[PDB]
This record gives C-alpha cells, structure tokens and sequence, in this order.
C-alpha cells in the first residue's frame, strides 16, 4: 500500500517521487521528511475530531460578509420531504427542531445532533447564526428560490470521519573566484555580480574583465566585494549576470551566501544559469534544473576560517517624525534610526519603515533592528501582508510576519491565497515558515487544501518552482490520503477534457460545428470519458458536485482555443445541481483569475460598509499549463447577443437601444421588471467602477453579459492595469436601461453615479490593502504586473495621494468625461 501511495502522489503532483531522491539534496531530504511528519500530526489530529469539528474542517461554513420564507427539509435516507415557513431571523437549530417534530407525527413519535446538508452540496448549515446569514439561505432570497435541506445526524457525520483516515570574527572583505563559463553567444563576454539583500545592494557591484565570445570563457580572476565578511547579513545573495557587449543579456544566477543550516558557503559551485529577457536579485536562488543545455559558472568560495551565522541570543547580546512617518531623506531616515526606541514604543505599526531605513550592511545595526523586532508587539493583518513583500528579505522579520498572520480568519485566508502562494516563490530555502503555515491551515481547512493544491499544481510545468510546489504538494499528501484521492479524481476529468478539448481543435479546422459537436457527443459517450467525467468535487469549488454529465448539452465556443463548455445534473441536487464548466485550453488563465479575484475581494469590502452592488462573482482556476477552468453563470447571454436583435423574438425592438430592455421586460414581466432595472443599475456600477480601478479596457458588447434578473457581469478579460490609462465607461445602451427607457431621467442617472461614486470611495479606504496585495503578485511573473509603473497605475486609479474630497472631485470629472463621450 505505501508503494501504491506513492505512484498515485507522483501522478497526483505531476512529477515522480523518484526524482526528489535522486538529487541526492540534503535540504530536500531534510525538507520531505519534517514536512511529512508534520502533515501526519495533522491527520492524526484530524481522525478524532468531534463531529461538529470535523464539519467545520471538511465544509466550513459559507457566511455573508423580520421575512417569511418557506424551506424544504428532508431527512438523509427517505423520500418524503416537509415545507416549513420559517422566519429569515431563525436558526438553523429552530429549523432543524420542526423537522424532528413533524417526524415524530408522521411516524407517531434532539435538533443538537443534526446538521442541515444543502442538497446536491457539500455545503452544511449549522451554527449561532440565523439563516439569512448563510450565503445559500441569503442567495436564496434574492433570486427568490426555496431553500432544500437535508437533516444529517451526527452518527452519519462521523461516519465519514472515519472512512476518510489515512562569524563576528572576519573583518577581510567579502571575494569570490570567478573561474569559467559554457556557453552561447556572438562581441565579449562580462561577469557582473552583485551583494543583494532584498532589492537593496549591499555595496556596489562589481564587474568581470571582458573577455572575447570564445569558448567556454575561461575567467580565473579575484572579484573583491567593498563589505565586510562578519557584515554579510543571514539573507544575503550573491547575483550574477552573463552578457555581451562591442549590450546583450545572455543568462543569470542567484545563490544563498549561508545554506540552509546557516552555515557560510565554501568553496567551488557550479551555477546553471536562467536565460534572459541585467541583475535579477528577486529570481529563484536554485540553478536551472536544464543541466544539459543551461549556461553554466563556476566560482568558488574562499575559506575564510566553519561558519554558521550567529545564534538570536548572541545577536540579542550585541518631534517631527510623526509629520513624516505617514520614500524619505537621508535626514530623515536618520531621525527615525535614531529614535527606533520611540518607533517601537509609540509606533508600532511603523515597523516597516524602520526596517527600511536600517543599514542591513552592517551587522551591528541589524543586531540593534533585530533586539528592537523581538519584542515587537503583533501587527494587523493590513501591516502583516506589507512585510511578506521581497523588500523585507530578513528570516526574523518572514517569521514575525507571519506570527502577525497566524489570526487570519480562513475566509481572509482564503481571500489572501493567491498571493501567498505567489510569495513561496521569494523564499531562499524551501523549509520555511511560510510553507509550513500554509500547509498547517490546508490540513485544518480541506477547503484551504483544495485550493493550496490547485495553485501549487497549476505552476509544475513551470522548472523554477517545480521542486518547491512538488515537494509541498507531497507533503500536504502525507497530511490526507482521502484527499489525494478525491484531488486525482479531479485530475482524471481534467486529463480526458484535455484530450477531448484537443480533438475539437482538430476536428473544427476540418468539418461543420454541428459535426464536430456530434463527434464531440459519441468521444464523451465512451465508457471510459462517462466514468472519467462523472461524479467529482469541483476543482472550481469542491462543494460544488459535479454528478453525471449531460452529454446532449455539452459544446464548445467558436473563439481561438475553442472552450468547452460542459454541463452536468444531478438528481439529488434537484435543480441546483444543474451547473455549468468551462475547459480552457491554450491561454494563461492566470490573469483572469487575478482580476475575478479583486472583483470578488471589493463585494466583500462594499458589503461590509452595506453596499450590495449585486456582483456576480464566479470562479476562474489555472489547473494546469495554459489551462482551468471557469465556472458557467447560468440564464445569462452577451449584450451583443441580445442586441444581434433578431426578428421572432420576445425582444423585438423598434430601435436598436430598446434590445436590452425589452429583453429585461420578457425575463421579468410586470412588478418584476423595476427590480431588474435595479439590479441592472447596481451590477453597472459595481462593474463600471472594478474595470476602471483595475484599467481593464476593451470592454464591450460580446465581453460584457446579463443575468435574467438584470445582473451584469464581464468576462475574458485579456488586460489590466492599462497595459491595452483607459478612461471611465459608460455605455449608452446601459445607461438606456438605467433611465427605465427614457431620454430624460436624472433621478434615476444620479441615483446611479451615486452607487458609483460609494463603491470608488470605499475601495479608496481599502487602497493600501489592495496596494500590499498587487505588491506580492509580482512574484507571479504575470507580463502586466511586471514593473513599477503598474503599480502607479492602481496608486492613480484610487487617486491615493490625494483626500477623499480631491479624489472624488477628480472622480467626478472623470465620470462626466464618461457621460459625454456616450455620444
Ligand atoms: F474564452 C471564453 F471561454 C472565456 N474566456 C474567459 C476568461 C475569463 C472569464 C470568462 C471567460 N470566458 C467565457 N466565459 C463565459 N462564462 C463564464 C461566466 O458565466 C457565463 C459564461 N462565457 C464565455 N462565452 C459565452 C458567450 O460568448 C463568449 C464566450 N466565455
């Protein structure tokens, strides 16, 4: 069985285990087997769990940010069913203490021992909360559905429980020997290397002797660094850029300057380098794993005595600054060093500030900044998040970070997963404190797991973190054997999609869409795609089951990669397990991904100042290379499908403007339609405001869809951040509907600009969350989130420098701007 484990891990993860043995590492070595013992702690744990307890590890609840109302409730192994009229003040307790007392009466005769089951869900209502305060019970209400809820006891809870079981003293300067490459190129070559902690250099750096395009260049020269040895703090990197001149970049190198056991690093390496587009401090500190083909330098690293960095005890051992401490001068840098006591004191959350101005090339100093950060109190989430950027390279400060991020709630956590996932890819070792809680809140949270293991499978295809994401993948394994299984069931259905998805591709290039959709139709139908297909969690949301797919009402989409767009049923479900998937296949998806997730982060923070604009955020997930899925919207259509306004249809309009509308009026007859045209308002703005903070442009009628309620939404968003500064968007045909179908209505067009104008103000409150955020992502790689100026983009966008009043007057000018250019 141990055997069989292991082969599913290494299918799971996409890489052999195998290989993590044969690099015969020290450090992986030494990461697998504490990583592994960890992770079955946490099983251990988990298998005594009380069932209350377990519920809330393997479904967490799912909670928002005086009416009736009437609730199916059912019982887990029967077919008979009750309508109560419940109140949207009730608990589930209440609920679940009429189901047992019409039981009782049926069957001619304790609440605390059940647990409510959204039916066809892995989703459960339970808990001091009354219903409207549970995403389904509230979802519910505004589409105007009943709720259907099944009575689990605790018995059958537990039952699943328990089928899922398992130094100081060296004053000389800093050298290295650079000795020779092997190598590609036209010219000479040079060597420049540079002393990096973070971003900061930590001397100047220092170049090779140029040296003709011959060879396999053979350099054996001395390069001198202008520090000292006993001043070279624990996270120092060494960085090297190769390249030509008469300038062309040809490759680049980091590396650790102590190892993984803080001991300084001696004497030869051979470093294969990465291939360019010139020093890259931020880039991975592990060689190319392409040893056959990859550039290569050998340096060495002198003896300078063994030496490990010195223990915290040893380290421990050794007016106007308010009117600033809200980029700064020498002079005042020097202010806030000299006064670090009061910062610590009476400006704690200024800790970030203090880091920045300490000298990190001098230990003496770090000494004083590290004694000062020991006794730091605990910090906010917000400050926590700014101190996980590179800029704050020290392991003491990684460490107190995250201290400060251990009282995340898990939908926080959730809400943060992306970028600390993308962080992983700054660290210098692979175990490290960061690894280790997110695999400790994966193992307590199956919801975290899911999403950890997605993220982390996402990028194998991508050498500079295979490794890393491999090993932590493997881990997390160790942490549920059950999980795995149901994770590799996901990775069948995504493997025959892939498949699938490539057989369309070939077949639309050669025959009719209707006969590409039949053959699609007869390669689902074969036993090994129904079985494959069928009967998965979501990858997209693990509570969301996906039963038996429906054959007939799969197809694909017409645009370059041809999308698949998948549907399944489910009869336990009833008709909330009738859910649609989209299989892409050929673009990154993490951009996407990016901008749902923003979009999803400002409903949060609009609903927690009371302000529902009515958002439709679904879900998008990168599974693999250039390739996720994304989740389908159902009773929803293109602007430019309905405005395509075709004859014999309810929509039928005189002038083209009247498309939409008319559309409304036949999805939502009578007293039904000024909701509508209130949704419709509510989502405009939500949306109008998300795509002009985040500079998503090239908005138009076949990206943009609605909702039969009037809900709109977007998709297919191919840029951001103003790489193709894009202006505030107000479409004629929206604002047609926003005025009811009038020429003239201002009450309903303020009303509007209002909504607007709330939704940007509270964002602008956020800003520095959605700042430190953005500020971790460029840790992705991601082509328009590269740079500064990027940025610079989101600052502006939020007119963050400038008071609410400024902002909102520059806001205003904006938005009329908008209104004018409408025609
Ligand atoms: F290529 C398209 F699949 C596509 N790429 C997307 C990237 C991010 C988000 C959504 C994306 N979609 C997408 N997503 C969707 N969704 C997803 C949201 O629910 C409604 C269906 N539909 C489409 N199309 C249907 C109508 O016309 C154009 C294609 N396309």
């Amino acid at each position: 069985v141990k055997k069989l484990i292991n082969s599913q891990i290494s299918l799971l993860i996409g890489k052999g285990l195998h290989e993590f043995d044969s690099l015969r590492d020290p450090e992986v070595n030494d990461f697998r087997t504490k990583m592994r013992q960890f992770c079955e702690e946490a099983a251990a744990h988990r298998q005594q769990l009380g069932w209350v307890e377990w519920l809330q590890y393997s479904f967490p609840l799912q909670l928002e940010p005086n009416r009736a109302l009437l609730v199916n409730v059912k019982f887990e192994g029967s077919e008979e069913s009750f309508t109560f009229q419940v109140s949207t003040k009730d608990m589930p307790l209440a609920l679940m203490a009429c189901a047992l007392r019409k039981k009782a009466t049926v069957f001619r005769q304790q609440p605390e021992e059940y647990a409510l089951q959204v039916n066809g869900r892995h989703e459960y209502l339970y808990g001091n909360y009354p219903l409207c305060h549970f995403q389904y019970i509230c979802s519910c209400l505004h589409s105007g559905l009943t709720p259907h809820l099944t009575m689990v006891h605790s018995s059958s809870i537990l039952a699943m429980r328990d089928e899922q079981s398992n130094l100081w003293s060296l004053e000389q300067p800093f050298s290295i020997e650079l000795i020779e490459g092997r190598k590609v190129n036209a010219m000479k070559l040079v060597v420049q290397a540079g002393l990096f902690h973070g971003n900061e250099m930590l001397c100047k750096t220092v170049s090779s002797s140029e040296v003709n395009v011959c060879s396999e260049p053979v350099w054996k020269q001395r390069l001198e660094f202008d520090i000292s040895v006993c001043d070279l703090p624990r996270m120092a990197r060494l960085c090297f850029a190769l390249y030509a001149v008469v300038d062309c970049p040809i490759a680049w190198a980091n590396l650790m300057l102590f190892d993984y056991k803080d001991q300084l690093k001696t004497g030869e390496r051979c470093l294969y380098m990465w291939p360019s587009v010139l020093l890259n401090p931020a880039g991975t500190v592990r060689g190319n794993p392409n040893t056959e083909s990859a550039a290569a330098l050998v340096i060495y690293l002198p003896e300078v005595a063994p030496v490990y960095f010195p223990a915290l005890e040893k380290i421990l051992e050794l007016q106007l600054r308010e009117i600033l401490e809200r980029e700064l001068y020498e002079h005042e840098k020097d202010l806030v060093w000299k006064m670090r006591h009061e910062v610590q004191e009476h400006f704690p959350e200024a800790l970030a500030r203090l880091l920045l101005v300490t000298k990190w090339n001098k230990h003496e100093d770090v000494a004083q900044m590290l004694y000062l950060l020991c006794s730091w109190p605990e910090l906010p989430v917000l400050s926590a998040l700014e101190l996980l950027d590179f800029s704050f390279p020290d392991c003491y400060v990684g460490s107190f970070a995250i201290k400060s991020l251990r009282k995340l709630t898990d939908d926080e956590l959730f809400q943060y997963l992306l970028q600390l996932v993308q962080v992983l890819k700054y660290e210098s070792y692979l175990d490290c404190e960061l690894t280790k809680f997110l695999l400790g809140r994966a193992l307590a949270n199956r919801k975290i797991g899911h999403f950890l293991f997605w993220h982390l499978r996402s990028e194998m295809h991508v050498p500079s973190v295979a490794l890393r994401f491999g090993l932590i993948m493997e881990a997390y394994c160790r942490g549920s054997t059950h999980h795995m299984k149901v994770l590799m069931k996901q990775g069948e259905a995504l493997s025959k999609l892939k498949a699938l998805n490539d057989f369309v591709k070939v077949s639309s290039q050669k025959t009719t869409k209707p006969q590409t959709k039949e053959m699609m139709h007869m390669c689902m139908r074969q036993e090994t795609y129904m079985e494959a297909l069928s009967h998965l969690q979501s990858p997209l949301d693990p509570s969301t089951l996906l039963e038996e797919v429906c054959v007939e009402q799969c197809t694909f989409m017409d645009s370059k990669m041809k999308p698949l767009w998948i549907m399944y049923s489910s009869e336990e479900a009833g008709s909330a397990g009738n859910v649609g998937i989209i299989f892409k296949n050929g673009d990154d998806l993490r951009q996407d991904m990016l901008t749902l997730q923003m979009i999803q982060l400002m409903d949060v923070l609009w609903k927690q100042e009371g302000l529902d604009l009515r958002m439709t955020p679904y879900g998008c997930l990168p599974t693999g290379d250039r390739t996720g899925l994304i989740e389908v919207v159902l009773h929803s259509d293109t602007i430019a499908n309905i405005q395509l306004n075709k004859s014999n249809m309810a929509a039928t309009a005189a002038f083209n403007k009247d498309a939409l509308l008319n559309w409304l009026k036949s999805k939502n007859p009578g007293e039904a339609l000024d909701r509508a045209i209130e949704e419709f308002t509510l989502s405009c703005a939500g949306y109008c405001v998300a795509t002009y903070v985040l500079g998503i442009g090239d908005r138009h009628s076949d990206n943009i869809m609605i909702r039969e309620s009037g809900q709109l939404f977007h998709i297919d968003f191919g840029h951001f951040l103003g790489n193709f500064r894009v202006p505030f968007i107000l479409t004629y045909d929206f604002v047609h509907v926003i005025q009811q179908g009038k020429t003239n209505n201002s009450e309903k067009f303020e009303r509007f600009r209002g909504y607007c104008e709330r939704a940007y103000t509270i964002l602008r409150r956020h800003g520095l969350l959605f700042l430190h955020l953005f500020a971790l992502m460029r840790a992705a790689g991601l082509p328009e989130l590269s740079c500064s100026k990027d940025i610079q983009y989101l600052k502006d966008s939020l007119a963050l420098g400038k008071t609410e009043e400024e902002a909102l007057k520059h806001f205003r000018v904006k938005f009329n701007e908008a209104l004018r250019e409408s025609w």
